[PDB]
């Protein structure tokens, strides 16, 4: 039994009607061999990578056939809030809704997934998740490999767990909403341990974490290094040689990886610090995909140059916002206990050495910024249009992993969790990590989001976003 391989998303441009039509809708999939419910874009599972070109404009036709309400939100991509699909973007079940995206940013890998109100972790636990190549005239002179499913290749990576009748288990209850939801089955784009033949010189991956809670470590069987040239908002000015890259939920690394004739490796991931996520089989390096060198030539370069990245202006004068990430101690424990019973001392590996009260004590409004849990009906601030400022979000008074995301944003990171940002990381961004410490960003919204359609900021573990750590905000 061979490993299957690489499962390549579709790359899809407009139409002459400049349309690209996206459903939304259920179908089944197997995995290691057993059926299962799942929901996709295009399809059963997962999703197309809808390629876009800077400065040119394109209209989506989005198609629920769920039966429950979705949104559908351009993580990375700069828009305004009209057509962020955020929490406040519906889609009734059976309707239809039709964006225009007028694409102002530089080339990029980005993604797309729901963003439904207090579901968003079942819903991209059910098999919700797309790409977004953006291109702009800069990349293209750079040579870099772009055979779209030979030598340049999206990986999606994502854990399941599923029931012994092969669903998905899903359920938002207390551990869920305190540790997040994480399984015990690794997919790469969908498939378990898939191979993915390349062509000998350079491999060009476009990583993407769309784990609901746990976080990634990327390395190779092998430990040849990975060169990264981009992060979530694009390029970084030149390479950067790492040999282990970690990566925060919902975050993207573009790599180029070195192929030689007669020598297939693993790209892997290395176990984390993080809560829950060194349970076996993940205690241990754990495969992503192996790479089957073919003794043909890739033509792909890797320049010594790969873009300007502007300087970091002066801080001083800036608006300060502070965002107090937090969680329920009580609730907190009690998700930690229950981990602790299931697992044992395995669900702390790596980690540095029953009655109804009501409403007030409910885990689905547990989680909050700045004293609030999420609240559709009331953005929590209205910030500056084209105007740079500096976020300061502390996750002090607890240890839980909090991957900070913007809306609406590719920010600087000034401080990542109390250090200055790994050059890998230095570039344009709209994740940071927080993390029992604080982080500040230097930010700039280019759109305006207007109340009815706020821009969100969260947390990317999805469990923790569903029950409060997000807030609305208005720009313009
Ligand atoms: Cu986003
Ligand atoms: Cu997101
Ligand atoms: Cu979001
Ligand atoms: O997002
Ligand atoms: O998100």
């Amino acid at each position: 039994a061979e490993r299957p391989t690489l499962p390549i998303p579709d790359l899809l441009t407009t139409d002459a009607r400049n349309r690209i039509q996206l459903t939304i809708g259920a179908g089944q999939s197997t995995f290691g061999g057993k059926t299962a419910t799942t929901w996709g874009y295009n399809g059963n599972l997962l999703g197309p990578a809808v390629k876009l070109q800077r400065g040119k404009a394109v209209t989506v036709d989005i198609y629920n056939q769920l039966t429950e309400e979705t949104t559908l939100h351009w993580h990375g991509l700069e828009v305004p809030g009209e057509v962020d699909g955020g929490p406040q973007g519906i889609i009734p079940p059976g309707g239809k809704r039709s964006v225009t995206l007028n694409v102002d940013q530089p080339a990029a890998t980005c993604w797309f997934h729901p963003h439904q109100h207090g579901k968003t972790g079942r819903q991209v636990a059910m098999g919700l998740a797309g790409l977004v190549v953006i291109e702009d005239d800069e990349i293209l002179k750079l040579m870099l490999p772009k055979q779209w499913g030979i030598d340049d290749v999206p990986v999606i990576v994502q854990d399941k767990k599923f029931s012994a009748d092969g669903q998905i288990d899903y359920q938002l209850d207390v551990m869920t909403a305190a540790v997040g939801w994480f399984g015990d089955t690794l997919l790469t784009n969908g498939a378990i341990y898939p191979q993915h033949a390349a062509p000998r010189g350079w491999l060009r991956l476009r990583l993407l974490n769309g784990c609901n809670a746990r976080s990634l470590n990327f390395a190779t069987s092998d430990n040849r290094p990975l060169y990264v040239i981009a992060s979530d908002g694009g390029l970084l000015p030149e390479p950067v040689k790492v040999s282990e890259l970690p990566v925060l939920m919902g975050e993207r690394f573009e790599v180029l990886v070195e192929v030689n004739d007669n020598k297939p490796f693993d790209l892997v991931t290395l176990p984390v610090s993080q809560m829950g996520m060194a349970i076996a089989p993940f205690d241990k390096p754990h495969p992503v995909m192996r790479i089957q060198p073919i003794a043909i030539s890739a033509s792909g370069a890797l320049p010594d140059t790969l873009s300007s990245l502007p300087a970091l202006p002066s801080l001083e004068g800036l608006t300060v916002r502070k965002l107090q990430l937090s969680m329920d101690p009580m609730l907190d424990m009690m998700g930690m206990q229950m981990l602790m019973e299931k697992y044992g001392d395995q669900a702390m590996a790596g980690m540095d050495h029953h009655m109804n009260h009501g409403g007030k004590f409910d885990f689905h409004h547990a989680n909050k910024i700045n004293g609030q849990a999420f609240d559709m009906n009331k953005p929590m601030f209205a910030a500056a249009k084209g105007q740079y400022e500096r976020w300061v979000i502390s996750g002090v008074g607890d240890m839980m992993l909090h991957p900070f995301h913007i809306h609406g944003t590719q920010f600087r990171i000034l401080s990542e969790n109390g250090k200055p940002p790994a050059a890998h990381r230095a570039g344009w961004k709209d994740t940071v990590k927080v993390e029992g410490n604080v982080s500040e960003v230097l930010v700039k919204f280019n759109h305006d989001a207007p109340k009815e359609h706020a821009y969100m900021a969260h947390s990317h573990l999805l469990e923790h976003q569903d029950t409060g750590m997000m807030l609305g905000f208005t720009v313009g």
